[PDB]
């Protein structure tokens, strides 16, 4: 089997990417966001806290002939950017872009927190990082590509996101006219519970690669690139202007500036970051500061290739017994 869903961006700035979702009978279609970073698929329901719904579409258990609640199991998850859901479990059939897996564990938010609430646009989450870091207790439940894999094509799914467009997520296949050149596959470490791998290194503009080992994870919930301090310091000296600002939290840049793209190294291959995907706008509605898309991931305890990273390849999530990361330009 196979599935091929579009994934279409939430904003102008592509903050986050949203992909339609069928749960239970008939099916209920919910847009979620793709997470490579965690493990749980929640959504927003019938069962959440009122005052904490603002116009997302919600799963209601109990107009889904399939849907059996899974007795006792509860869940709770909280993010690198300190947002946080949790609930009780259903298990019922879902079905991502033609691809069904019945019996799949659908995380029902009780509670979310505000970031969740504000964001109309996202009805929950799918998570595609590794079983091992799924939430729900006492008995951990297995991600939809982790249940679907015996019935694929080939143990693998792949990212395809856009730059202010949409883009793909592609389960059991590796579509041959998406992207251009080779795929180069590097190593992935599964201790963690994430898809971490080493970049070889990096480049500023047209400026020469330097070979560094950098430790990072392959995360398509997180929107920005986290890069260690050394690295990110480098890009923005570059940039005229360009500061790190503690009261907004990051690198900010005049908006008036045309911004150096950002190379990252798999193995001996290069993926170019154009300047235009590192620009994340006014820091606020008609300042002419803007925001970095390359920030430092000091004091977050990993690197994160994040959207801005994974939009400029297309990426292969190789569920092999052997796991690896394949990444191409597009
Ligand atoms: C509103 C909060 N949202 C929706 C954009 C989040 C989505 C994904 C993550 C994440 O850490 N993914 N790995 C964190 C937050």
């Amino acid at each position: 089997s196979t599935g091929s869903a579009t994934t279409t961006p939430i904003d102008s700035l592509d903050d986050a990417y949203i992909t339609p979702v069928q749960i239970g009978t008939p099916a209920q279609t919910l847009n979620l966001d793709f997470d490579t970073g965690s493990s749980d698929l929640w959504v927003f329901s019938s069962e959440t806290t009122a005052s904490e719904v603002d116009g997302q579409t919600i799963y209601t258990p109990s107009k889904s002939t399939t849907a059996k609640l899974l007795s006792g199991a509860t869940w709770s998850i909280s993010y690198g950017d300190g947002s946080s859901s949790s609930g009780d479990v259903y298990t019922d059939t879902v079905s991502v872009g033609g691809l069904t897996v019945t019996g799949q564990a659908v995380e029902s938010a009780k509670k979310v927190s505000s970031s969740f609430t504000e964001d109309s646009t996202i009805d929950g989450l799918l998570g595609l990082a590794f079983s091992t870091l799924n939430t729900v207790s006492p008995t951990q439940q297995k991600t939809f590509f982790d249940n679907a894999k015996a019935s694929l094509d080939s143990p693998v799914f792949t990212a395809d996101l856009g730059y202010h467009a949409p883009g793909t997520y592609n389960f059991g296949f590796i579509d041959t006219t998406a992207y251009t050149g080779s795929i180069t596959y590097t190593a992935v470490s599964t201790k963690q519970g994430f898809w971490e791998w080493t970049s070889t290194g990096y480049a500023v503009g047209s400026g020469t690669f330097k070979s560094t080992s950098i430790d990072g994870i392959a995360d398509t919930g997180t929107t920005l690139l986290y890069l260690p301090a050394t690295v990110v310091s480098a890009y923005w000296a570059q940039v005229s202007g360009a500061k790190s600002s503690s009261s907004v939290g990051g690198y900010v840049f005049p908006c008036s500036a045309t911004l150096p793209s950002f190379t990252f190294g798999v193995g001996s291959a290069r993926i170019v970051i154009p300047g235009d995907y590192i620009d994340f706008g006014p820091i606020s509605t008609g300042s002419s500061s803007c925001f970095g898309g390359i920030q430092s991931s000091a004091g977050i305890g990993i690197n994160i290739f994040g959207d801005v990273a994974l939009k400029a390849a297309f990426v292969v999530f190789n569920g092999a017994t052997t796991p690896t990361l394949g990444f191409a330009s597009k």
